[PDB]
């Protein structure tokens, strides 16, 4: 409250460490059903079906455009990507799967850079 602030977290290598995720995040193997934004005109029912769009290429120019207020804005949007794969795709597919195993593979970095 006014003039009562719990003790300042230091948030001044938030940038570079997300930075750092995301290109782990970009090179692993599974990465490519996320790398770009899915073609609008060429896949029949996403326009309708996903009302918030995201994928990684969107979310690096988010973040080099200081786009992102804070850390928490940027794993909300990671975490957009593969809630927006499970709407779409079946978990027994080649995508469903790379959906699990990316998120898997996003939530430990997180954990381990900022917890």
């Amino acid at each position: 409250s006014m003039s009562v602030k719990k003790p300042k977290r230091d948030d001044s290598k938030d940038l570079a460490l997300c930075s750092m995720i995301l290109t782990e995040m970009e090179t692993h193997e599974d990465a490519w059903p996320f790398l770009l934004p899915v073609n609008l005109k060429l896949v029949p029912g996403y326009k309708k079906v996903i009302k918030k769009p995201m994928d990684f290429s969107t979310i690096r120019e988010k973040l080099s455009s200081g786009q992102y207020p804070n850390l928490e804005t940027f794993a909300l949007d990671v975490r957009l990507v593969f809630d927006n794969c499970e709407t779409f795709n079946e978990d027994d597919s080649d995508i469903g799967r790379a959906g699990h195993n990316m998120r898997k593979y996003f939530e430990k970095k997180w954990t381990d850079t900022f917890k």
